[PDB]
């Protein structure tokens, strides 16, 4: 069903509100970079 993606697409542009509230996610990447 594509219509699963829809669900992918709101968890993005939703994941990316809380980087500016607390980007912990994409901290521990800065370690491999």
């Amino acid at each position: 069903k594509w219509k699963v993606f829809k669900k992918i697409e709101k968890k993005w542009k939703v994941f990316k509100k809380i980087e500016k509230a607390g980007p912990k996610w994409k901290v521990f990447k800065k370690i491999e970079k």
